[PDB]
């Protein structure tokens, strides 16, 4: 319905687009490029920017606290001084949660739902809203007896593990984790039954943008997955997903306009 | 009700969303246009003065193996194009032109009705009324297709009121064809020229198909077909 952070509120009356700002290889300072990209997504109509410096697509190895901080935390500083936008950090490290909060992050986006050591206490201590992600968890054929029950149970579990650590239930966001331990069938069943997760009375955030769930249906490169990614965005928005995490902000934002105009007539 | 449609000895499976490419030596450039749409993923090609000898239906009939539809109102243009080898008749003015009602009955190919000026009530009763005529003077019910006529004597508000309530029209147990591609209902929201109206047209199309609309009439075939897989995959998981 709304979000609260660092004095600012965000409107979940209508679907909100989050621009992915990855900071791994930028390809002219690397910060400069990040800032230009951020800028371009704001213009386009994102009202949140997700800053990630973790090569979290399967394989490709891992990252250490010190390396993530150096890559992530400057851009957090830079954007915060520069623009008025919800800034989100996708990280699982207590240190990156800590230092990014000081830097002016508005939202903690954790694909590991604070499972990492002290992450939970670091998160709680910032008083900032947290997004939790269903993951099935290392190379394994995903399987569920019943996918939605499993997602419902996972969230139930982690909402409580958060509410006991001191994070108000209304700091919490839920993301069912498209493409995380989910085959193609699973992803579309989850898309299909998305509206069901509205029962926790928390906002939903979803990320389908240029994922293999579009690639494997349309058999195209990531940069040619714009339309399908958008079509996913439209299907989720019609089921009342509050926040859409995307690469292609301009297209998606236009798309949400049609959705909102349709949800108003 | 799982659906299919048969015409001129050919079958069109309507249990999933179908994309119909709009169409408008210059005859070579049109024939080249069709091919692009065919390879994009069209399964119907909608071909749009007193005399316009359209041998393009003839060209396409002969050239390809794909549904051919024509949006036309006049009593002559319907029959001659069947001679050519068409599969479907698309009329905006729902056969109001003298003769056409009967002219389209002697050719034995599918027909498409289109609404033209409580908004939904008005449309429904209008439709119900007009379906009565077609059974009354020649053509059996399972040969009719229903177009709501987006942007035809309709306010922006209203068009979105329509799109929102589109699922309701499945109570006549006839297939729907919608046309919203690069229309004013999109342009006035997004404040952009037609070429840049792709994404908004595709967004309408998804919203239409999520509501079981079986045929979508588009300028932007590749994008729309792409979008209908995402839609079909979603509806198949259900
Ligand atoms: N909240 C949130 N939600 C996500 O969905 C997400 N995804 C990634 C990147 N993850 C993936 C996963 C799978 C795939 C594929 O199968 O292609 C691609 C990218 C990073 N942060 C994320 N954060
Ligand atoms: N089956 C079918 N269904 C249509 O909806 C359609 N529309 C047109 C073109 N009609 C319009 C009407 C309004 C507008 C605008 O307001 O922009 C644009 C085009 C031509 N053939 C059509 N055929």
């Amino acid at each position: 319905m709304h979000l609260t952070a660092r004095g600012l509120t965000l409107d979940l009356s209508r679907p909100q687009v989050m621009g992915i700002l990855n900071v791994t290889p930028d390809s002219h300072n690397n910060l400069d490029q990040a800032l230009q990209h951020a800028q371009r997504m704001l213009s386009a109509g994102a009202t949140l920017i997700d800053i990630g410096g973790e090569s979290t697509r399967p394989g490709a190895a891992e990252v250490s606290e010190q390396e993530e901080l150096d890559r992530v935390v400057p851009v957090v500083e830079a954007l915060a001084q520069r623009f008025d936008v919800w800034l989100s950090v996708d990280t699982s490290k207590a240190a990156v949660i800590t230092e990014s909060a000081h830097a002016g992050a508005h939202l903690i986006n954790d694909i590991r739902s604070l499972q990492e050591p002290g992450a939970l206490e670091a998160a709680a201590k910032t008083g900032l809203p947290v997004c939790l992600m269903h993951m099935q968890g290392m190379q394994h054929s995903p399987y569920y007896d019943d996918l939605m029950t499993d997602i419902n149970r996972f969230f139930q579990h982690h909402i409580e593990r958060c509410v006991a650590a001191g994070i108000a239930k209304n700091k919490l966001l839920l993301d069912p984790g498209f493409g995380f331990g989910k085959n193609l069938a699973h992803n579309y069943q989850l898309l299909a039954h998305l509206s069901e997760l509205h029962h926790f009375e928390l906002p939903l955030l979803v990320g389908m943008s240029r994922k293999s769930m579009v690639g494997q249906l349309l058999n195209v490169p990531p940069q040619q997955r714009v339309i399908g990614s958008v079509a996913c965005a439209v299907i989720a928005a019609m089921q009342g997903a509050q926040i859409i995490r995307v690469h292609d902000v301009k297209e998606t934002v236009e798309a949400m306009c049609i959705v909102e105009a349709t949800r108003s007539a």
